[PDB]
């Protein structure tokens, strides 16, 4: 599923992403633009061998299985596809883990280059939440 940008961040907001570890919602729909454009099937492989999976690009590394990342391990305990579902209640809670990591955000390397320090709010601008 592609979705809309009000449309992500009502859901987002639904699964109580927002201010979640105290970001903003704007920071989690400003992420997931540029990770996948806001689609749920998105996946890219990393030179490592590991690949990104969903509206977040949460990485197989660590944070789920999907059987072809060797050493990796599963600390969501969640197959990756699951990542992937028109649902985002999985991404959701697996994003949730990873913010709570240690370096917030920063997790995502694309929220840090294009998200962090912008006027973030732009995002959820005019939609009813
Ligand atoms: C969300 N991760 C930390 C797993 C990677 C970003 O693409
Ligand atoms: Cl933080
Ligand atoms: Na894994």
């Amino acid at each position: 599923k592609v979705f809309g940008r009000c449309e992500l961040a009502a859901a987002m907001k639904r699964h109580g992403l927002d201010n979640y570890r105290g970001y903003s919602l704007g920071n989690w729909v400003c992420a997931a633009k540029f990770e996948s454009n806001f689609n749920t099937q998105a996946t890219n492989r990393n030179t490592d061998g590991s690949t990104d999976y969903g509206i977040l690009q949460i990485n197989s590394r660590w944070w789920c299985n999907d059987g072809r990342t060797p050493g990796s391990r599963n600390l969501c305990n969640i197959p990756c596809s699951a990542l992937l579902s028109s649902d985002i209640t999985a991404s959701v809670n697996c994003a949730k883990k990873i913010v709570s990591d240690g370096n917030g955000m920063n997790a995502w390397v694309a929220w840090r280059n294009r998200c962090k320090g912008t006027d973030v709010q732009a995002w959820i601008r005019g939609c009813r939440l």
